[PDB]
């Protein structure tokens, strides 16, 4: 009798239906006799009879729907049980605190070789299942970790990597390397944002490669779309990459002196953002007074349960040592970092009777000297390349705005090349000649939109269209095509394909990426010319509109040539096209490229061992290699859920979590997953595995008939499995029973055959 009906902040609330009207149900909130509210008939759901219970698998719920799913994960979360299944898919709700012992070496050992459902839900069980499928099916595997910014994708990726390397490694130095590589990547690719103190500003696919014996031989990291804009300016609540603050907070005085470092408020590339360190009472006393900005001294430290700038600098140096980086390479990296900081302090003032030129401000003399010294450049060549443009064979003055752009382009390119070097260096620390298979973990930002959307949002939302299509093809298309071919009679869940949105962005010649590249190649590139060419070429495209077509008031003043709206199925996004041409070029101008290639420092020359490299098309190629890997492997899915927007523990925001369950597509697949068959094996393979152990009476049976006798003898029933035309299928929550049937050990096989022989008489 009690039902779940809508609630503005909790998503749902419990009540009773007390009336029905046209298009409405009158609900009485539980224990509030007299009170009533109207709800739409289709927004009212049956509730589980026991409101206090929780189930480890949402498929076990008598009434599985968005409301009972929300309630079950809420009950579990209130008890620090952050992991819950939807059959073989994992839901992970961010606790925002360290739950004791759940990631221990002892917890790791308890999950090894255990079937899904045998142990409580855990990221370790998803990792173990991928390993077992890899070894049994002799097929590489992918674990896709998804969710909003700050939901827990990076933390869960790291738990998967740690579980696999600790369980299936050799007990050597190289096993720890794949794990120790992360504090290094995060130092250069992660930053404080309003949504996550440790936000990933690049995407990644981390593969652990195994030999024929299913033992770890090494790894490989793919990195995508490092955010370049961050390198030069941040919003007051955000920071630049962690490395800058770990270095300022933790470097020895010898390094501080050598690199001419000071408190972060002294650097333009840090001082528009937050200049405070992540520290606690103990670590703050370890940071020297000369490292602390005025804001840090007034407001105190930033608080985080994970991040500590001083502690993280020490842990990063230890990680560098463990992976094989010598002190020389560590100082080479720090020198580039400081060189970029000093570059940002180079200021310009107008010159010429019509302000057509510029001069370095006299107060920027020291910044010029320190930068040139740290980057192995001549001061004059650097001053010249930043203040003039070479073009017949003339050296022309740059205006102040153009000099700022030259400095920043060099800073972003140097930093981005340093990041590429760091990722490649990490790959060189765990190399392998050959491998039989891999387990790859995908950790990349999903669909996102803000008041202002630029080229970075465009590429990530493009990536999301391509991955969403893979998700639909794997979970909906391929799964149901199997059920159909096997005659299972599973109710069809349909989806609308998004190839028209993908083609809009990526088609050869006509796609937005190709039209943008066209602009970069033109004599005088223009964001406006690019934008009008997109509107002109796709005038009849449903996924495209002018910014004026938006309902929102913020887009009312945006001109047709100043942006476009992409009608992504996840929501219509208005992109402001200013800087799209600049952001699409990964190559430095020739005169800045020469300056840096001719550095006196071998390390700097080695970072760089009409200049145009398309960021869009480079990313399209990387994404297509990733999609080739995903399509050729088995996929396991982890859906990370952010419980609130305040980074607090024990604060379950019902409507926020519901919205994520709906937007993730989780709600749309509930019935398909509950009525589905995630485990299957052919009658022929089962029969062939048991054949040599069988007596004549057993071998005489047709494979389908042998399988039936095997299942009957073991006490299995229709609630556990269904027979297809050529395969047996096991339902959610029947993984342990399926693994017992599949276990290929001679002693186990002979034992089950003995049981069948005994049942037959
Ligand atoms: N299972 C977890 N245990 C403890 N803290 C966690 C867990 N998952 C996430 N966190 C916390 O939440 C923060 C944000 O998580 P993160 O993995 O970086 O998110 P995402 O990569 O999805 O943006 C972490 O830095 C950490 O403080
Ligand atoms: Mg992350």
């Amino acid at each position: 009798k009690p039902v779940w009906a809508p609630h503005p902040t909790d998503g749902f609330q419990v009540g009773n239906i007390v009336d029905i009207g046209p298009d409405s149900l009158t609900i009485e909130p539980l224990n509030q006799k007299g009170k009533t509210f109207l709800a739409l008939i289709n927004q009212v759901f049956p509730a589980e009879e026991d409101s206090k219970k929780d189930v480890e698998d949402n498929c076990s719920l008598m009434y599985l729907n968005e409301a009972t799913l929300l309630h079950n994960i809420k009950v579990r979360y209130s008890k620090d049980r952050i992991y819950t299944y939807v059959a073989n898919i994992l839901i992970a709700v961010n606790p925002y605190f360290d739950i004791p012992k759940i990631y221990s070496s002892e917890t790791i050992k308890s999950y090894q070789g255990k079937s899904l459902g045998t142990m409580p839900p855990h990221v370790f069980a998803i990792a173990d299942k991928a390993f077992r499928d890899m070894k049994v099916l002799k097929l590489s595997q992918s674990i896709i970790v998804s969710g909003e910014s700050g939901a827990g994708k990076t933390e869960n990726t790291k738990f998967v990597l740690r579980y696999l390397t600790e369980s299936y490694g050799t007990g050597q130095d190289i096993d720890d390397r794949i794990v120790e590589a992360n504090p290094l990547l995060e130092a250069f690719g992660n930053a404080k944002t309003v949504r996550n103190n440790n936000s990933s500003r690049f995407g990644k696919f981390v593969e652990i490669h195994f030999n024929e014996k299913s033992s770890v031989v090494g790894g490989f990291v793919s990195h995508y779309l490092l955010e370049k804009s961050r390198i030069c300016v941040q919003g007051k609540e955000e920071r630049n990459y962690h490395i800058f603050y770990r270095l300022c907070a933790g470097a020895s005085e010898d390094i501080r002196e050598r690199l001419h470092l000071s408190s972060p408020d002294n650097f333009r590339y840090l001082n528009r953002g937050c200049t405070r360190y992540f520290a606690n009472k103990e670590t703050d006393k370890q940071i020297l007074q000369n490292r602390k900005s005025p804001e840090y001294l007034k407001a105190g430290s930033l608080k985080d349960p994970l991040l500590d700038d001083h502690g993280d600098f020490i842990r990063m140096c230890t990680a560098m040592k463990k992976i094989g980086l010598d002190d020389e390479e560590k100082l080479d990296l720090f020198r580039v970092v400081a060189g970029v900081l000093h570059l940002g302090n180079i200021d310009f003032e107008e010159a010429g009777s019509t302000s057509g030129g510029c001069n370095l401000k006299n107060k920027s003399t020291q910044a010029l000297e320190y930068c040139a010294e740290l980057l192995g450049l001549d001061q004059d060549d650097l001053r010249v390349s930043l203040t003039t443009r070479v073009m017949t064979v003339i050296k022309v003055p740059l205006k102040v705005e153009q000099a700022n752009n030259a400095r920043d382009a060099l800073a972003k390119t140097v930093y981005s090349h340093l990041f590429d070097h760091v990722v490649n260096r990490v790959n060189q620390c765990f190399p392998f000649e050959t491998s039989s298979y891999f387990i790859g973990v995908l950790d990349i930002a999903g669909f996102e939109y803000f008041e202002h959307n630029s080229f970075e949002q465009f590429c990530i939302n493009y990536c999301n269209e391509k991955l969403q299509q893979f998700f639909n093809e794997r979970i909906l298309k391929e799964e149901q095509e199997l059920y159909q071919k096997e005659g299972l009679g599973v109710n069809e869940v349909h989806y609308v394909d998004n190839q028209d949105c993908i083609d809009l962005i990526e088609a050869r010649l006509v796609g937005i990426l190709d039209i943008l590249d066209e602009e970069n190649r033109l004599p005088q590139p223009s964001d406006q010319h690019f934008t009008s060419a997109v509107h002109q070429k796709h005038k009849d495209h449903f996924r495209l509109s002018i910014p004026r077509k938006s309902k929102l008031a913020i887009h009312r003043n945006i001109r047709d040539d100043e942006g476009f709206i992409i009608r992504h199925f996840a929501g219509a996004v208005c992109y402001e096209t200013t800087q799209f041409v600049e952001k699409n070029n990964d190559a430095l101008h020739m005169s800045l490229e020469s300056l840096i290639c001719e550095s006196r420092d071998k390390f700097i020359r080695e970072l760089f061992e009409l200049s145009f490299i398309s960021v869009g098309n480079k990313f399209k190629t990387q994404l297509n290699l990733l999609l080739d890997k995903l399509r050729s492997t088995g996929a396991s899915f982890i859906r990370c859920i952010k419980p609130n927007l305040k980074m607090t523990s024990h604060h379950f925001e019902g409507a926020q979590i519901l919205s994520q369950l709906q937007c993730s597509g989780m709600v749309s697949v509930l019935d398909l997953m509950q009525g589905g068959f995630p485990s299957r094996a052919s009658f022929h393979e089962l029969y062939n595995m048991y054949k040599k152990y069988m007596p004549d009476k057993l071998a005489r049976l047709d494979p389908r008939l042998f399988c039936k006798a095997l299942f009957k003898a073991l006490g299995l029933n229709e609630i556990d499995y269904k027979f297809g035309l050529t395969k047996v299928f096991f339902r959610p929550g029947k993984f342990a029973e399926f693994d017992q049937i599949m276990k290929s050990d001679p002693d186990h096989l002979a034992e089950l055959v003995k049981r069948v022989n005994h049942w037959l008489i």
